[PDB]
């Protein structure tokens, strides 16, 4: 048969800094689809919204409902773009779900929003959107050009970066 | 683990400040990229790929070999792309290094280019892959020895 | 002797929501600059800061001392970029000093910060650069692609629109 | 008053496929622009202006001609705006309008480009001049007739 290009990864959005639009900022629409959209794919990535929550407002109840959207993807490739502040939360809560076992997980986002400009967020969703296919089943945390261990990792707010404790 | 960058020139470089190959995107990308890593910039040509020769391609293989990092992206024009990444993959001297090419079908000074997008995507997959050379391009890995560039399509495709 | 560009035009900023920076956003440097710098002018502008408030917190004595700096400059077209929510305050205060009488004063600014995507900013920039050469004296805002009358505008809020009280 | 905008292609509108003219950059700054008042756009032509014939400048004149409305923007590339304008200065037919040319260095797709203020700058010049023909360049007004582009400042400048 002619050749089929898969579709190996899902992306979930979850709000954040990302996303971002002064349109202060708000959460709008997703700034990920803006870097798919131009990114001239081989495939295709389906993109599901979860929330556009600012990441402080998330609850126990809000990491629980992304954790079973997580694990009830088809794809066994996943990239969650969130919000900074608690993306370590988020992303410790995953690495404790048995259903993900099988799944590589990463999270992801800007410290500026892509909407702004010099922002960081398109070069974090190609370098995200590779950990995702190319890293071992596990839950990580994709910025700064590096891949963080969600369990040894911690949010600088002073700094504006992720960094191990 | 560290990275080296060297910049050959291309379509992610041409600057209209028709375009022309301008100063390396790559470092514009990765000035606001806010990377906690050790990574290196290298300008090795500013030349569109088509005019590339095998004294190029040879001196770009040597080039890469000066570098003691083991995780190498090699930005460069998409035409000849091919013919760079097979013949590198065919230096013995570099087969401990995982060695990345990528560009841009659009350059990225201009409006709803690739650019930045393919930059981390590779930046990525130079840590990440095995050692060997491969084209990272449309959001996924070619093998360059099966590769080639369909100017019909727009894209690089699986021979 | 050779020609020389004069450079006819001063600009002052006094913050708005058109200099907002990521750092929400709060206002940054001068987009007005920025617009400028790219420009390719055949002459040159002076860039003078006199404030980085948000206009809504704007006094009285914000306004005097504005009226100040505009009254001294030798230049007589004056652009003045500005947070919308009290530009109307800050143009009719302009428009009761004498010492203005022969000096075209045009205030803007922008609804979306320069920095973000699908910014008005550097249009009315363009626009109130012409506008501050080639309007007569007076106190002008531009924004919208056209000229307000500041005594008969006001800014509608909820609208994101300079109007006319008709 | 209502301003009617003429696009004649130029550096302004180039874009990636080097650069060649694609749509008229004038419609995306006007989208963003919040306009109160009245303007339209009609398209004229995508030429490179240096291949412009005396029958093109004939043909831009009474399609400049067919507006009713008194304020004209034209954008077009600068290699022969100055032959356009002082083409259109010699018209009777448009003596009660304000005829206003403008473009950019380089194009309004590409970063750094001084093609939204030029666009801003010529609009204001349009409904705020008296009737003639202008170039609106480098933030100010030219007289066609006393202007020439020099290619090696990059800008028009006086005669």
């Amino acid at each position: 048969s002619m050749a089929v290009s898969p579709s190996p990864l899902r992306i979930f959005t979850a709000g954040g800094t990302i996303d971002k639009d002064a349109r202060g900022l708000v959460v709008g629409d997703p700034f990920v689809a803006e870097v798919l959209k131009t990114a001239r794919l081989a495939g295709a990535v389906s993109i599901v919204a979860l929330s556009r929550k600012d990441s402080l407002d998330f609850t126990e109840a809000d990491r629980e409902a992304i954790g079973r959207a997580v694990g009830q993807a088809v794809e066994d490739h996943i990239l969650l773009t969130h919000g900074t502040d608690t993306m370590v939360e988020t992303a410790r809560y995953l690495g404790g779900l048995p259903e993900l076992a099988g799944k590589t997980v990463v999270l992801s986002g800007a410290m500026v929003p892509g909407r702004v400009g010099g922002s960081d967020a398109a070069f974090n969703i190609g370098f995200a959107c590779a950990a995702a296919l190319m890293l071992a089943p596990g839950v990580y945390i994709a910025m700064h050009g590096k891949v963080f261990d969600p369990a040894k990792t911690r949010k600088n707010r002073g700094l504006g970066r992720f960094e191990p404790i």
